[PDB]
């Protein structure tokens, strides 16, 4: 069913690592820092129940059913595992507030979330955007019960992340897109298959020549990830053309060689997707006497959806996104 609504949720922009919106959850609502992650399928957010002996629910907001009139008991079990870390704790019902749109949404109460890296989280949980094929416990995600209520102009939702402050940190449109946050016509790339917002891409070029994904490869588009991701031994490869240095967590070069590194190219669809350095690197400094950081990092993600790239805020900030659950795509238009 297809309404006449459009909603939007204004995002902050932390430090062009971190884009997050707000939510309320029961009666009277109780408000938490959201990601919109279309890598994962699931709703949650840090719960009164987690052990203060957990410090990441010292600093993050937690949800107490038991001030809450229009919680609804579940109590599954649930545990999340993402490639930064895991999260574990038990299903509930209550009534969610995305900008506007009221649902009966189910969600996870975490009860157990590690320092490392929810420590280091603006957010306090996550909202994920994704397919109900790859939701935990088969729980449907927030989107397909939005949808359910036939509100909404379109059955498509998009992304703009904008570049580091103070003014607009981002915006995600619900129903439609955002004229303003983009310029030229979108163009589109089926997904592989549905069920995850996943899309083939036919190469990736430093420089001028098509160094990687030569014979072809798959890219997630995930809003939920602050960097490009390839596999290790493509980020390998990819570094060693730039010039760069391994760290423990990132890769670095010298802040003065940062803005003479090559443009880097993602060939999706019909069009070439270029970032210049400027697009990936941290210029913090020029100084040769200091490090700065590439906003591409490897991790290597497993079958079935790995091995695969991940096209996260890095790519988003230059490319305004639009994901169409209609028809199986996702569209790409250059973000004002
Ligand atoms: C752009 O600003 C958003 C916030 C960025 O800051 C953070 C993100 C995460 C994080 O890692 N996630 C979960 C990933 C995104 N979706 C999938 C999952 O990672 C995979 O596990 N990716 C690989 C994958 C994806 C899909 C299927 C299989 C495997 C948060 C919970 C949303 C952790 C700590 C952060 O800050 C200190
Ligand atoms: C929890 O929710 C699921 C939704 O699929 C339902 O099937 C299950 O019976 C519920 N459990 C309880 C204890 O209410």
């Amino acid at each position: 069913t297809l309404g006449n609504t459009t909603s939007s949720v204004i995002l902050t922009n932390y430090m062009d690592t971190q884009y997050y919106g707000e939510i309320g959850i029961g009666t009277p609502p109780q408000t938490f820092k959201v990601v919109f992650d279309t890598g994962s399928s699931n709703v949650w957010v840090p719960s009164s129940k987690c052990s203060r002996l957990y410090t990441a629910c010292v600093y993050h907001k937690l949800f107490d059913a038991s001030d809450s009139s229009s919680y609804k008991h579940n109590g599954t079990e649930l545990t999340l595992r993402y490639s930064t870390g895991t999260v574990s704790g038990f299903l509930s019902q209550d009534i969610i507030t995305v900008g506007g749109i009221t649902v009966t949404q189910m969600f996870g109460e975490v009860t157990e979330m590690p320092a490392l890296p929810f420590m280091l989280a603006e957010f306090d949980g996550v909202v994920g955007m994704g397919f109900i094929e790859q939701a935990i416990g088969r729980v449907t995600p927030i989107f397909d019960n939005i949808i359910s209520q036939g509100v909404l102009k379109e059955d498509v939702f998009s992304f703009y992340y904008n570049r580091d402050s103070q003014s607009l940190g981002g915006q995600i449109v619900l129903g439609g897109s955002d004229p303003q946050h983009y310029e030229g016509n979108f163009h589109y790339i089926n997904l592989i298959k549905t069920g995850v917002w996943q899309i083939q891409m036919k190469g990736v070029s430093v420089g001028s020549s098509t160094l990687l994904c030569e014979d072809g490869c798959l890219a997630l588009v995930d809003t939920g990830a602050s960097y490009i991701s390839g596999s290790t031994s493509s980020i390998e490869k990819l570094m060693e053309a730039l010039g760069a240095k391994k760290r423990l967590f990132d890769y670095v070069v010298k802040c003065n060689e940062g803005p003479t590194l090559p443009d880097i190219s993602f060939h999706l669809g019909g069009k070439e997707y270029t970032l210049t350095s400027a697009d990936y690197v941290f210029q913090e400094s020029y100084s040769s006497k200091k490090l700065c950081t590439l906003a591409i990092h490897a991790m290597d993600i497993p079958p079935p959806t790995g091995p695969t790239w991940a096209l996260g805020a890095t790519f988003i900030r230059k490319f305004y996104t639009e994901f169409d659950r209609r028809n199986n795509r996702i569209g790409f238009a250059l973000a004002r």
